[PDB]
């Protein structure tokens, strides 16, 4: 069973890209944005978009295996001064894309963003196949970022 | 090794993946069987079974210490000029779960991502009685284009 | 053959928890600052217990020293004052980067029931390792009244 021991302990191994901007000024405007592209002209405080940043091809790109990816984004930062209604908005392109959306109003007044989701990566699927062009936008009015966390884990 | 055979069972996920493409969908602003919603529809891709029971119109769960993990994407529109709008999705349960993405004049897109878990105890509520899923758009109706939804365990 | 090394699989992939469910109820999230452990511990709970991920003496939520990821849901039934139109409800956890999730509505929603769910990648001797996470809830547009709250952290 020392074969298959070994694959259980890779299959049973996180691998992870968890990279933190501290102390940045990032524009996140209110047109469409590449988010790879964007996070590639900084520098990061630690950690590294390889393995599931390409930044080559600008997209997020997954491990050819049935195990799902986990995905978290953590923004700091603000929107203008008397910004009501706002929202950040990302996209996955995907077989069927998707797109995550945290919105709030006057009643809320953090800017702070968290987005989480999920990803049920399959064996020579489409992620596998082509990767995922991820697409940010703020909404409102433009938001500047000064930290950013953003996580991919399989 | 019957410990190495429990183990790839332990860590093989199973799953319900299913599209609808090319649809028209409404999601009405009363409540509405998401599983009977989507039985009436042909999946272009993947079977509702074995996490959508389609007798009872319910998601169910494997009788596991495994945490289930689903997501519902949308692709689709609330009516042109719908401003305050959200779509929410309710599942039974010992507490019942209520997602709510919610969205208002700031925001274009009308599409949906709703992703959360659910920590299915062996002979717990889940594993019992399984759960009803009840969608529901607010603000006014919505029509869905491609839906993809996912319960993994 | 490998029995240690089995055994660490098996220890690998059992999943840990506490899952709490308080029914009957009521508790206020108000529009202040608001520690979680802390508005939750005195309550006798209907089932589960809050250790070993809520720990109780300093109020955090608290993790096992392991490269294995915390899943963390929060399901609320319960309401805002009548007639409240824009309202949410905000959840931020401490860290290295504090992570703020936000569940917001307006006129459009009747409901006020809740359901948070995020995941933290706990890294071995990391900072949720060493440090645990101060869980801040509030409510806002007004006061919050829950009636029956479930709260779950798993690793
Ligand atoms: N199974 C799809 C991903 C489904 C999802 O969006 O989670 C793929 O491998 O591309
Ligand atoms: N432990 C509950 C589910 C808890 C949850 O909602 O995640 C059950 O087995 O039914
Ligand atoms: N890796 C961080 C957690 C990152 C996250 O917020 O998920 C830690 O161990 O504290």
């Amino acid at each position: 069973g020392s074969s298959r021991i070994d694959a259980l302990e890779y299959a049973t191994t996180r691998k992870k890209s968890e990279v933190v901007y501290s102390g940045v000024s990032v524009t996140i405007p209110t047109a469409p944005t590449n988010l790879v592209s964007l996070l590639k002209t900084l520098t990061p405080s630690s950690g590294t978009l390889a393995p599931f940043f390409d930044t080559v091809n600008n997209k997020m790109v997954v491990f050819n295996e049935n195990k799902t990816l986990f995905f978290k984004l953590s923004i700091v930062g603000t929107w203008p001064s008397g910004t009501a209604n706002r929202s950040m908005q990302l996209t996955f392109s995907g077989s069927v894309p998707d797109t995550l959306v945290s919105s709030r109003n006057s009643a809320t007044t953090t800017d702070n963003i968290l987005l989480a989701t999920f990803f049920s990566v399959d064996k020579d699927g489409f992620l596998a196949t082509n990767g995922s062009t991820l697409t940010i936008q703020s909404n409102g009015a433009s938001f500047t970022a000064t930290t950013i966390k953003i996580i991919a884990e399989q």
